[PDB]
Protein backbone atom coordinates (compact mmCIF):
# COMPACT_ATOMS: atom_id res chain seq x y z
CA UNK A 1 0.00 0.00 0.00
CA UNK A 2 0.71 3.61 -0.24
CA UNK A 3 4.00 5.05 2.02
CA UNK A 4 2.89 7.02 4.93
CA UNK A 5 4.83 9.15 7.58
CA UNK A 6 7.43 10.43 4.52
CA UNK A 7 8.17 13.50 7.07
CA UNK A 8 9.89 13.87 10.72
CA UNK A 9 7.21 15.35 12.84
CA UNK A 10 10.19 18.44 13.22
CA UNK A 11 9.92 18.82 9.58
CA UNK A 12 6.62 18.92 9.34
CA UNK A 13 6.77 21.64 12.51
CA UNK A 14 9.24 23.69 10.85
CA UNK A 15 7.26 23.93 7.58
CA UNK A 16 4.45 24.60 9.43
CA UNK A 17 4.42 26.30 11.90
CA UNK A 18 4.64 29.90 10.21
CA UNK A 19 1.36 29.16 9.03
CA UNK A 20 -0.16 28.84 12.94
CA UNK A 21 2.19 31.71 13.63
CA UNK A 22 0.54 34.02 10.73
CA UNK A 23 -2.70 33.16 12.54
CA UNK A 24 -1.28 34.53 15.76
CA UNK A 25 -0.51 37.51 14.52
CA UNK A 26 -4.81 38.56 13.55
CA UNK A 27 -5.37 41.25 16.08
CA UNK A 28 -8.24 41.21 17.28
CA UNK A 29 -9.42 38.27 14.93
CA UNK A 30 -6.85 35.79 16.93
CA UNK A 31 -8.36 36.29 20.82
CA UNK A 32 -11.02 34.10 20.29
CA UNK A 33 -9.19 31.35 19.48
CA UNK A 34 -5.96 31.64 21.50
CA UNK A 35 -7.44 29.65 24.76
CA UNK A 36 -9.86 26.44 25.00
CA UNK A 37 -13.11 27.70 24.86
CA UNK A 38 -14.29 27.92 28.73
CA UNK A 39 -18.30 27.43 28.85
CA UNK A 40 -18.40 28.32 32.27
CA UNK A 41 -16.68 31.72 32.06
CA UNK A 42 -18.49 32.51 28.81
CA UNK A 43 -21.82 31.46 30.12
CA UNK A 44 -22.59 28.98 27.29
CA UNK A 45 -23.53 25.45 29.06
CA UNK A 46 -24.50 23.71 26.30
CA UNK A 47 -21.20 24.15 24.34
CA UNK A 48 -19.59 20.52 25.20
CA UNK A 49 -23.03 19.31 23.80
CA UNK A 50 -23.25 20.72 20.36
CA UNK A 51 -18.66 20.85 20.49
CA UNK A 52 -17.92 17.18 20.91
CA UNK A 53 -14.22 17.64 20.05
CA UNK A 54 -12.77 20.97 20.65
CA UNK A 55 -9.96 22.88 19.64
CA UNK A 56 -7.80 26.29 19.93
CA UNK A 57 -4.78 27.49 18.75
CA UNK A 58 -3.09 26.40 21.74
CA UNK A 59 -4.18 22.79 21.17
CA UNK A 60 -2.70 23.48 18.22
CA UNK A 61 0.25 24.88 19.05
CA UNK A 62 1.11 22.71 21.55
CA UNK A 63 0.74 19.72 19.64
CA UNK A 64 3.21 21.07 16.51
CA UNK A 65 5.75 22.13 18.96
CA UNK A 66 6.24 18.62 20.62
CA UNK A 67 6.07 16.43 17.34
CA UNK A 68 2.74 15.23 17.89
CA UNK A 69 1.76 15.81 14.07
CA UNK A 70 2.63 12.81 11.88
CA UNK A 71 1.07 14.06 8.83
CA UNK A 72 0.82 17.85 7.96
CA UNK A 73 -3.05 16.98 7.23
CA UNK A 74 -3.58 16.20 10.70
CA UNK A 75 -2.45 19.63 11.31
CA UNK A 76 -4.29 21.05 8.57
CA UNK A 77 -7.58 18.60 9.93
CA UNK A 78 -7.01 20.40 13.50
CA UNK A 79 -7.37 24.30 12.00
CA UNK A 80 -9.88 23.13 10.09
CA UNK A 81 -11.30 21.72 12.89
CA UNK A 82 -11.53 25.18 15.14
CA UNK A 83 -12.88 26.83 12.46
CA UNK A 84 -15.91 24.46 11.79
CA UNK A 85 -16.17 24.15 15.73
CA UNK A 86 -16.94 27.96 16.18
CA UNK A 87 -18.89 28.65 12.97
CA UNK A 88 -21.37 25.42 13.84
CA UNK A 89 -21.79 26.98 17.42
CA UNK A 90 -21.86 30.43 16.39
CA UNK A 91 -24.72 32.58 15.09
CA UNK A 92 -23.57 33.12 11.76
CA UNK A 93 -23.94 37.12 12.91
CA UNK A 94 -21.75 37.30 15.86
CA UNK A 95 -18.68 38.67 16.04
CA UNK A 96 -16.45 35.03 16.95
CA UNK A 97 -18.08 34.08 13.63
CA UNK A 98 -16.79 37.01 11.63
CA UNK A 99 -13.57 36.68 12.93
CA UNK A 100 -13.00 33.03 12.68
CA UNK A 101 -14.22 33.82 8.88
CA UNK A 102 -10.89 36.17 8.93
CA UNK A 103 -8.85 33.47 10.32
CA UNK A 104 -9.69 30.73 7.75
CA UNK A 105 -9.25 33.16 4.89
CA UNK A 106 -5.41 33.84 6.30
CA UNK A 107 -5.19 30.48 6.67
CA UNK A 108 -6.42 29.54 2.99
CA UNK A 109 -3.89 31.66 1.92
CA UNK A 110 -0.77 30.95 3.88
CA UNK A 111 -1.40 26.90 3.62
CA UNK A 112 -1.26 26.54 0.05
CA UNK A 113 2.15 27.48 -0.63
CA UNK A 114 3.52 25.89 2.51
CA UNK A 115 1.64 22.83 1.48
CA UNK A 116 3.17 23.26 -2.17
CA UNK A 117 6.53 23.27 -0.54
CA UNK A 118 5.77 20.00 0.68
CA UNK A 119 5.37 18.27 -2.65
C1 LIG B 1 -14.08 30.12 19.76
N1 LIG B 1 -15.07 30.79 20.65
C2 LIG B 1 -14.59 31.76 21.43
C3 LIG B 1 -15.39 32.49 22.32
C4 LIG B 1 -14.76 33.67 23.19
O1 LIG B 1 -15.46 34.59 23.38
N2 LIG B 1 -13.43 33.45 23.74
C5 LIG B 1 -12.57 34.36 24.54
C6 LIG B 1 -12.02 33.99 25.74
C7 LIG B 1 -11.25 34.90 26.39
C8 LIG B 1 -11.00 36.10 25.76
C9 LIG B 1 -11.53 36.40 24.55
C10 LIG B 1 -11.40 37.71 23.83
O2 LIG B 1 -11.96 37.97 22.77
O3 LIG B 1 -10.76 38.66 24.35
C11 LIG B 1 -12.37 35.47 23.93
C12 LIG B 1 -16.74 32.20 22.33
C13 LIG B 1 -17.19 31.17 21.52
C14 LIG B 1 -16.34 30.44 20.63
O4 LIG B 1 -16.74 29.57 19.91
Amino acid sequence: SMRKKIFKPEELRQALMPTLEALYRQDPESLPFRQPVDPQLLGIPDYFDIVKNPMDLSTIKRKLDTGQYQEPWQYVDDVWLMFNNAWLYNRKTSRVYKFCSKLAEVFEQEIDPVMQSLG
